[PDB]
């Protein structure tokens, strides 16, 4: 359906290739479920306030973990190995799914923030909103973007920009709560905060850059690239998040006088 609308429908790959993306999309589900089990035997530490950050990790974990499964599935469907090649068989394969998929992690993503933060109460649910729509808009708008990097990358490029709007503006409202909220936070977590600022300034930049391989690397090897971006960010912005989120969640915690976290801590000093 969006299949042919992505540059991945263009080429044949090269067995190297081929297996690289699949291996990549397959190592990537391991990593998930994997990090989904420390975040799930972790939770027990982590205060009744804080706790659902690290049920979120959780949620995202397997969200993530589900759909690079699905799309490791979806990529060995759509191609078979014929006369020297992987050579499209049919029209299973779209990046289309993540972008959908971040309609829902992308929330969760921000909520767990928001959370460590010691955002509570009324401006819990306003930030949370206005994150929330910056964050659909700017996922809309370049799912929309996506469809043309086939036929039109002008038309590429300006849904960018207008998804672009959005995450400068999401990124404005996230980095003013952290920088304004970073003296409520406990147990030293306020210099914690500021490295997750910037692992998010990071990690979701790379998302916009691999938008744009179809414009500056459209053959079979930027689409490898695509894939490789997709996953070094994937890992950053939620495994390595989300680690860093749970950091947050019991070091506060222990610091607030919750005794597991306490525990936990001291037994691993
Ligand atoms: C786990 C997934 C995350 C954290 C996804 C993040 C995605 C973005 C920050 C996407 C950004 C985009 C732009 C700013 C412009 C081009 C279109 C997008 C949607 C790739
Ligand atoms: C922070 C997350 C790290 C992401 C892990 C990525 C793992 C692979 C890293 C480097 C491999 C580079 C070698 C690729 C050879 C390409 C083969 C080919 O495409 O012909
Ligand atoms: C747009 C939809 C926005 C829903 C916001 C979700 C709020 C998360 C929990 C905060 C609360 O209810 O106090
Ligand atoms: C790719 C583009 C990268 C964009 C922005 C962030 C990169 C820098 C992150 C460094 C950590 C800084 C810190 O901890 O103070
Ligand atoms: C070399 C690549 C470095 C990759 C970093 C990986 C995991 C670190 C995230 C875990 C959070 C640790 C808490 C930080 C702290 O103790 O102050
Ligand atoms: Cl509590
Ligand atoms: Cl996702």
């Amino acid at each position: 359906p969006n299949s042919m609308k992505n540059i991945e429908s263009l080429f044949d790959y090269s067995a190297g290739q081929f297996e690289f993306i699949d291996h990549l999309l397959t190592m990537g589900v391991g990593v998930h479920f994997a990090a989904l089990i420390f975040f799930l035997v972790v939770s027990q530490f982590v205060a009744p306030k804080y706790r659902i950050a690290t049920a979120l990790s959780c949620i995202v974990m397997v969200s993530a973990g589900l759909i690079l499964n699905s799309q490791a599935v979806m990529w060995t469907d759509a191609y078979a190995y014929v006369d020297g090649s992987y050579q499209l068989q049919d029209l299973t394969f779209s990046n289309g799914y993540r972008y959908v998929n971040w309609m829902a992690t992308i929330p969760c993503l921000l909520l767990q923030l928001l959370i460590v933060l010691n955002l509570k109460g009324k401006e819990l649910f306003s930030t949370a909103t206005w994150l929330i729509l910056a964050a659909w808009g700017m996922i809309i708008t370049g799912y929309v973007g996506q469809l043309y990097e086939v036929d039109d990358i002008a038309q590429l490029m300006i849904w960018g920009a207008v998804s672009t709007a959005f995450f400068v503006v999401m990124n404005w409202i996230v980095g003013t709560k952290i920088f304004k909220n970073r003296a409520t936070m406990l147990g030293g977590t306020d210099s914690t905060i500021t490295k997750v600022f910037w692992l998010m300034m990071f990690a979701w930049t790379l998302y916009p850059i691999a938008y744009l391989v179809p414009a500056f690397m459209n053959n079979a090897d930027g689409v490898v690239l695509r894939q490789l971006l997709f996953t070094i960010a994937d890992i950053s912005s939620k495994v390595i998040y989300g680690l860093m989120i749970t950091y947050i969640a019991i070091q506060q915690s222990a610091a607030a006088g919750y005794v597991p976290a306490q525990q936990a801590l001291g037994r691993i000093g």
